[PDB]
């Protein structure tokens, strides 16, 4: 006797396990256990996580319902499982999504500026270096101040949150309930303060006083901030750490795309579809009896939509476990979701990405890691797979 399955399959980043394509075959909807105990529905197949991310009906709003089959404790109130359904309710959406485009004036050569920086820094320090806490982290918190408009100097205590309210914990974190209202604490005395006039958290301010906004509550404005920091900097900032592994490990790659540049947006997009970045699949609750497969998901059963189930499925990618600049449907993986809540940073983090390979493949043409592979340190019950320090000469 064996017990039910148990997800996640594993904390490493650096390899799917061959578990996912003989379960995609086998059974590409079945039966999981989740670190709470619950069980729900993991769907690995690209047809059937296309088709769970573009029903409503599969909720994730509803995920956060008292009683509910939990993939993993809330880190947050239940209402901000809801946040990008708030912003829209409060008219909020356009001027969100129009303050984290990459294209405002001088973000990109701020990005590229930062970048250079680090790694200069990094040169100056000597080899080895720590291309994680040192290089994609920084980096990504660097932009994130930029884009809300909030001080330099205040990033790194926000970034400090992140390796607790990112946990993906089987039962409520205390610290994370902490470091919440701290911060949120925070962006409220931002959107008070005078100085900050720029950015997402500048426009915010004024909307917050404009008559046509004046009964959208504060929370919301406060927890605008605190979400999309949190969210742009572990994810911007995890997924570069786990590319810059990827490209380390082809140096044919790594050096085509030294010799070309102008391949680093094609390779970003694959490396985007093979990242094993999200540690869990999306989660959402079912709000009807719904077929998906063989599998009549019931009412109020939780479903888990495997990313890289889709993304390395080889009836919609053809040979999925390699890199290829010239695919017919490059931009068509899960890497940002997909419907209703599709990343709203997509743009924004395809750039991050780009700008930062394309100054590290400048400054340190040979790239390679600095320990065998099997060293790297795969962080536990959290929502992103990464690798504690990522060690790398040149
Ligand atoms: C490479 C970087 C990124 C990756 C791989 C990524 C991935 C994703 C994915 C897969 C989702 C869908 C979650 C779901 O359906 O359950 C999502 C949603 C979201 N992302 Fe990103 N993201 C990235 C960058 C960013 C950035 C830069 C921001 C903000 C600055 C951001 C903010 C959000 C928000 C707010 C949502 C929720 C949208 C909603 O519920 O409608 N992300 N992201
Ligand atoms: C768990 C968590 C902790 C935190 O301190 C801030 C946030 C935003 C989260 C949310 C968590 N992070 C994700 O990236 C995905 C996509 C998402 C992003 C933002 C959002 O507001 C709703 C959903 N799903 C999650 O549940």
């Amino acid at each position: 006797a064996t017990v039910l399955l148990e997800v996640p399959f594993s904390a490493r980043g650096d390899r799917i396990p061959d578990a996912v394509a003989e379960l995609r075959t086998r059974e590409p909807i079945r039966k999981v256990r989740t670190i709470t105990g619950a069980e729900a529905w993991l769907v690995s197949s690209y047809a059937l996580c296309t088709q769970v991310l573009e029903d409503r009906r599969f909720s994730m709003k509803e995920t956060a319902a008292a009683g509910a089959p939990r993939l993993n404790a809330l880190t947050v109130p239940p209402e901000v499982v809801n946040n990008m359904g708030n912003i829209a309710d409060a008219g909020l959406r356009k001027a969100v999504m129009k303050a984290i485009t990459p294209k405002a004036p001088g973000l990109e050569q701020f990005l590229r500026d930062t970048a250079n920086s680090l790694l200069d820094n990094l040169i100056t320090e000597g080899a080895p270096a720590d291309l994680r806490n040192d290089f994609a982290d920084p980096l990504a918190t660097a932009l994130h101040c930029k884009v809300l408009g909030i001080p330099q100097e205040d990033g790194p205590k926000l970034f400090r949150s992140l390796s607790i309210a990112f946990m993906s914990s089987a039962d409520p974190i205390p610290a994370a309930k902490i470091n919440w209202d701290r911060d949120i604490e925070y962006m409220a005395g931002i959107l008070e303060n005078p100085n900050i006039t720029t950015g997402l958290m500048g426009e915010l301010s004024r909307l917050r006083k404009d008559p046509a906004y004046s009964h959208v509550s504060d929370e919301l404005f406060a927890t605008i901030g605190v979400t999309f920091f949190g969210a742009g900097v572990i994810s911007t900032g995890s997924f570069l750490t786990t590319a810059l592994i990827s490209l380390i490990q082809r140096p044919q790659l790594r050096n085509l795309l030294h010799e070309k540049p102008e391949l680093i947006p094609a390779g970003v997009e694959e490396l985007l579809r093979i990242n094993l970045s999200f540690a869990d699949g999306l989660p959402r609750l079912a709000t009807a009896d719904i077929q998906v497969g063989d599998v009549l998901v019931r009412k109020g059963e939780l479903v888990l939509v495997l990313l890289e189930g889709a993304n390395f499925d080889p009836e919609h990618f053809p040979n999925p476990g390699s890199i290829e600049l010239d695919r017919p449907n490059p931009t068509s993986h899960l890497a940002f979701g997909r419907g209703q809540h599709f990343c709203p940073g997509s743009a924004l983090g395809r750039r991050h990405a780009q700008i930062g390979i394309e100054a590290l493949l400048k400054k340190m043409p040979g790239v390679d890691l600095a320990v065998p592979i099997d060293q790297l340190v795969w962080r536990t019950r959290f929502q992103r797979r990464i690798p504690e320090r990522l060690p790398v000469l040149w």
